[PDB]
């Protein structure tokens, strides 16, 4: 996949430290190989990327250069060896090593982002339970379903409507993984795009994604109905 761009990272100039705190907290929890890796935006350079990865228990810092032959963007380590992509840029040093300061080294295991999620139409950062009932309730269907912050640290929440009554899953930030339960996946973002396919608790499956939109191109003006902690389906 892209699960390598990052893209922009945090507050404007804050990314270096961002990207090191992240490439830091994967690889020491993972036990991740020299190589690990991961692009965003530069901090120095206008429009230019930046390749940030692991190497020896540090985390050396590339520029990925950025121009246009053509009106065409152009993708480079060195001017010897342009690309099309980041992808082809990447895929290219996983291969064949790269060469950083004065040490050759290709580029390994692909470092995701923990909080993706944070820009997906069912997550809500502050909602309280009885907040997303609410908005539940105001919706009719059976498998329309919302992620939302909990209070207690580490920790979200799906709310959703099962069998026309609104029940509560808990889900957990165990660092660089999520834990529902025994169960374990490698972000929400992925969680909920199995719970998705699979049903999450008895026959319902996540399919209608609930925000203010959803309300008005579905809810009903009127909330009241029947609607604790409930399990859900194993694995």
């Amino acid at each position: 996949n892209e699960k390598w761009f990052h893209g922009k990272l945090g507050a404007g100039r804050d990314g270096r430290h961002i990207a090191e705190r992240l490439l830091t907290e994967y690889c020491i929890e993972t036990g991740a190989p020299d190589g690990s890796f991961l692009v965003r935006e530069s901090e120095t350079f206008v429009g230019d990327y930046t390749l940030s990865f692991w190497r020896n228990g540090k985390v050396q810092h590339c520029r990925i250069h950025s121009r246009q032959d053509a009106g065409t963007p152009k993708f480079f380590l060195t001017d010897n060896l342009v690309f099309d992509s980041l992808y082809d840029l990447i895929t290219h040093y996983q291969q064949v090593p790269l060469r950083c300061n004065e040490f050759e080294m290709r580029l390994s295991e692909p470092v995701p982002q923990t909080n993706a999620h944070e820009s997906k139409e069912w997550y809500h950062a502050s909602l309280t339970r009885a907040q997303a009932e609410h908005m539940l309730m105001r919706v009719p269907r059976d498998g329309a379903f919302l992620v939302r912050k909990r209070n207690e640290p580490n920790s979200y929440a799906i709310s959703f409507r099962a069998e026309g009554k609104i029940k509560h899953c808990r889900v957990q930030q165990e660092g660089q993984t999520v834990m529902l339960g025994n169960s374990e996946f490698d972000s929400l973002v992925d969680l909920i795009s199995y719970y998705e396919k699979h049903p999450l608790y008895r026959k319902m499956k996540l399919r209608y994604p609930i925000n203010e939109e959803a309300l008005e191109k579905i809810g009903t003006a009127e909330p009241d109905f029947g609607a604790f902690y409930v399990e859900a389906n194993p694995m």
